[PDB]
């Protein structure tokens, strides 16, 4: 057969070929999220798009280093230092620092999240951009843990529409990784989602992450078709393009036959 037959039942993930100037990294938008709100981010509609109905706090572009690792301060005898959550103990201290005099349960302001000055204790952020696979095959995205609630979505019309990265979020809840905080309790670690991608096509990628209290954590990785893993620093894999809603040919519904 002269040509490949195509993925069965239109099963290929939609990708894009934006024609404009590529820029390294993802866009990060920040939205208000209330301290100690442990219920809003438990809803799929909120995590897919509703987050954008709350106040937009700001944004930062061009981010390649995308894992989240936010530690609250311990106000200690020797000064004020971030405490790794596994080093917190009692009511409360931080190993190596003694007892901390400050509350774990108030908002704290920091530039930890991508340099943007906000409250990582209580915030929702949206990362958007396009993933560029260097190799054709199965990619397995993962979150090592989720503190507090997160989704990851890959593909045109799942993450966002091709050539329309800057538009309001779309309503798809077909998450690649569903790390939404359960109403009852929470999820295992090493939560994962696989996508088959064709080299050289740009795959829309959206991550939505929220925290309600104190520590925030979202270690992001992808395993490539060759079995290697890229963790935290996605330089060379993630890009942004300015919207071009006029670019007629931008959407590739089936890269398996394009
Ligand atoms: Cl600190
Ligand atoms: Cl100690
Ligand atoms: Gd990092
Ligand atoms: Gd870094
Ligand atoms: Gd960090
Ligand atoms: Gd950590
Ligand atoms: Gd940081
Ligand atoms: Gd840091
Ligand atoms: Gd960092
Ligand atoms: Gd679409
Ligand atoms: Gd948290
Ligand atoms: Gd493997
Ligand atoms: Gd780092
Ligand atoms: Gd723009």
């Amino acid at each position: 057969g002269l040509v490949p037959r195509g993925s069965h039942m239109s099963g290929a993930t939609e990708a894009c070929l934006p024609a404009g100037q590529r820029k390294s990294g993802m866009n990060i938008n920040f939205y208000q999220y209330s301290l100690k709100d442990s219920s809003t981010y438990s809803n799929a509609a909120y995590m897919a798009y509703g987050y954008a109905s709350k106040t937009k706090l700001g944004s930062v572009g061009g981010q390649t280093d995308i894992s989240i690792d936010y530690n609250i301060p311990c106000v200690s005898s020797s000064g004020t230092f971030p405490c790794p959550q596994e080093d917190s103990y009692g009511n409360w201290g931080c190993k190596g620092m003694g007892a901390c005099s400050n509350s774990q349960g108030i908002a704290y302001w920091s530039t930890d999240l991508f340099g943007f000055y906000t409250t990582p204790t209580n915030v929702t952020l949206e990362m958007t951009g396009y993933f560029l696979p260097p190799q054709t095959g199965s990619y397995t995205f993962s979150f090592a843990t989720v503190d507090d609630s997160a989704i990851l979505s890959v593909g045109g019309s799942i993450a966002f529409e091709c050539c329309a990265q800057e538009q309001p979020p779309i309503t798809s809840t077909n998450f690649t990784i569903n790390g939404i905080k359960p109403w009852d309790g929470s999820l295992p670690d090493n939560i994962t989602g696989t996508v088959y991608m064709y080299a050289g096509y740009y795959y829309p990628l959206k991550v939505v992450y929220s925290n309600a209290v104190s520590w925030g954590t979202l270690p992001i990785s992808v395993e490539l078709p060759d079995g290697t893993t890229v963790s935290d620093n996605f330089e060379g894999y993630v890009y942004s393009f300015d919207d071009d809603l006029s670019q007629s040919n931008c959407t590739i519904p089936d890269p398996s036959i394009h």
